């Protein structure tokens, strides 16, 4: 089950709306390229908001392999903040680079969904 991003050339797996800090994701994160994206193209993931430009993430780097970039255990270490969420920004380093944003924001707190 994939969802589209704000970029028509990219799709990605579904992420929770709210999750616990540093806890493994329920669904392994991956970015699917629909267009021309050569194998070996680096892809980085970044999370942040107004207060936090780039929050600490774990395993936020991957490389394209046959139109797919799989992230090995992506985790949100840093918390989004009280009453705030994160905006996931995907950057596919093609020539030139293409940026995509997750269709929705993700909240990261110490306890997670209560
Ligand atoms: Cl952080």
């Amino acid at each position: 089950e994939l969802v589209r991003t704000d970029s028509p050339n990219f799709l990605c797996s579904v992420l929770p709306t709210h999750w616990r800090c540093n806890k493994t994701l329920p669904i392994a994160f991956k970015v699917v390229a629909l267009g021309d994206v050569p194998d070996g193209t680096l892809v980085t993931v970044m999370a942040g908001n107004d207060e936090n430009y780039s929050a600490e993430l774990r395993n936020a780097t991957a490389a394209m392999k046959n139109q797919v970039a799989r992230f090995n255990d992506l985790r949100f270490v840093g918390r989004s903040g009280r009453g705030k969420s994160f905006t996931l920004t995907i950057t596919v380093f093609t020539n030139p680079p293409q940026v995509a944003t997750y269709h929705r924001a993700i909240k990261i707190t110490v306890d997670g969904p209560r």
